């Protein structure tokens, strides 16, 4: 019953959204950087390269105004996101067993949204937004 935009939502603020993780110490930082000129870094524990991607989405949809842009690199979080609005109650439906918890409080902050649009690009460099939240992320958790 909740549907994602099937292209940016002009004029709506955009949030570029990384996160990256250390598997030696788990741990991490999550953050994003937006076309506003505002941005969020955090630093976290006992975390995973898919948690952190994660927890910026959650931080962007937290920060973020009723209709949202956000720009991820990472395909699993677009991906279970993706499929847990799309199997909106099925009883042939089994729900995933990792990040269950965070994968449901982004879902509940997104259904507060007015509207949303969700996209993946690769990672890649450049000087552009992506680019910028990467290496924020990056910092002293891995050499890029
Ligand atoms: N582009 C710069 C920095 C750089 C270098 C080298 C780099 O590898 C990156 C780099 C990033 O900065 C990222 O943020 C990510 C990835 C990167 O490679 C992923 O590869 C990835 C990510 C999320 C996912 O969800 C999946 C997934 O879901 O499957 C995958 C995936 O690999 O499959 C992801 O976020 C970044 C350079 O050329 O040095
Ligand atoms: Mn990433
Ligand atoms: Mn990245
Ligand atoms: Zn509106
Ligand atoms: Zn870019």
């Amino acid at each position: 019953m909740y549907q994602l935009e099937k292209e940016p939502i002009v004029g709506a603020e955009t949030f570029y959204v990384d996160g990256a993780a250390n598997r030696e110490t788990k741990l991490g930082k999550a953050g994003y950087v937006t076309n506003r000129g505002r941005q969020k870094v955090v630093t976290l524990t006992d975390t995973t390269n898919q948690k952190t991607e994660l927890q910026a989405i959650y931080l962007a949809l937290q920060d973020s105004g009723l209709e949202v842009n956000i720009v991820t690199d990472s395909q699993y979080a677009l991906g279970i996101i993706t499929q847990w609005i799309h199997n909106w109650k099925k009883r042939g439906w089994k729900t995933p067993v990792k990040n269950v918890d965070l994968v449901n409080q982004i879902i509940e902050q997104l259904i507060k949204k007015e509207k949303v649009y969700l996209a993946w690009v690769p990672a890649h460099k450049g000087i552009g937004g992506n680019e910028q939240v990467d290496k924020l992320v990056s910092a002293g958790i891995r050499k890029v």
